[PDB]
């Protein structure tokens, strides 16, 4: 979930 957190901003 630490990778999706930041990847959420663009995606």
């Amino acid at each position: 979930a630490n990778i999706i957190a930041p990847l959420l901003a663009p995606x």
